[PDB]
């Protein structure tokens, strides 16, 4: 039948007192959030960092994504932020025959998973994924000198929730940028070294997430290995994770607990250690993410 949305993951709305430092806050929500794999954090209403990327010079060549590439078993355009947004909005409004902001998030979700398994329709999108923040700057203001920081921006340049200020060292990395369009996606994966990840949506349409708690990681990997094609089943996990696309209902039918969320502009998503996650974008948006350890 049609897609059944997984239950919603926890959403936290901390006060200014609880919003003091992300490390301590993540530590306190851990008893609940680690049981759901992912969680969403809404900052206080007055916490609004200004977008600090060099929009004039922001040029990139996104990667081509064919939604049904696994069910089928020549694709190779430079955009600006503006020209990519025009292409993205035109694609979505043309696909759904309605203004982009009027398409329900549930409809994009059900259509995405239908297209992923559809053998009759071949939908192709583009994703500006894994763009280094060293190339055109971070979405957050930073004390760098390459871009002037206004007095109203210094608070955000020094904020602990600025992803450039996260601790990224283990015991013995820069944020990445993601320019999304409708149906652009990332498949199921965990982070290197089982690290945390934190993801901020600077602006645009929501990013839809799916998460699995770490206690079900082995269960997910066994389901993924049982249903993956024989050519990819024996591949190392770092390589298999490039094509690990799977409908969440298939995991839920095999007893895997899965949670979902729509990450809206200005909201954080935190993934916990060894919490498998995947998702897709509802439309033209801009996200920034970094891995960190506690
Ligand atoms: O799209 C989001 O918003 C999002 C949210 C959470 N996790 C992820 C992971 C993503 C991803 N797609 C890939 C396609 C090919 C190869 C690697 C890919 N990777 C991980 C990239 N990884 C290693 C290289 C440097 C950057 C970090 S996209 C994404
Ligand atoms: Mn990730």
């Amino acid at each position: 039948a049609e897609f059944v949305p997984p239950p919603e993951c926890p959403v936290f709305e901390p006060s200014w007192e609880e919003f003091t430092d992300p490390l301590s806050f993540i530590g306190r929500i851990r008893p609940l959030a680690e049981k759901t794999g992912i969680c969403k954090i809404r900052p206080p209403k007055d916490w609004q960092p200004p977008f600090a990327c060099e929009v004039k010079s922001f040029r990139f060549t996104p990667r081509v994504q064919r939604l049904n590439e696994l069910e089928a078993m020549f694709e190779q355009r430079e955009y600006t932020l503006q020209s990519f947004g025009e292409m993205a909005d035109n694609f979505k409004s043309d696909y759904f025959n309605m203004p982009v902001h009027m398409v329900p998030t549930e409809l994009v979700e059900k259509e995405f998973w239908r297209l992923v398994s559809s053998i009759e329709e071949d939908v192709i999108v583009e994703y500006g994924a894994d763009i280094s923040s060293k190339d055109f700057g971070s979405g957050f203001p930073v004390k760098d000198g390459r871009r002037k920081i206004l007095p109203e921006e210094e608070e955000y340049a020094l904020s602990g929730w600025n992803l450039n200020n996260m601790p990224v060292l283990e015991q013995s990395k820069v944020p990445w940028l993601y320019v999304g369009m409708c149906f652009s996606s990332f498949c199921w994966h965990i982070e290197d070294h089982w690290s945390y990840s934190i993801n901020y949506l600077h602006w645009g349409e929501p990013k839809t997430w799916y998460g699995v708690p770490s206690h079900a990681a082995e269960q997910l990997e066994e389901v993924m290995r049982e249903l993956a094609p024989e050519l990819f089943e024996s591949q190392p996990d770092l390589l298999h994770q490039l094509v690990t696309i799977m409908n969440p209902n298939v995991l839920m039918e095999h007893g895997v607990p899965v949670y979902r969320t729509n990450q809206c502009a200005g909201e954080f998503v935190v993934t916990f250690p060894r919490a498998y996650h995947s998702g897709f974008n509802q439309g033209y948006n801009f996200a920034e993410a970094v891995n960190f350890c506690t």
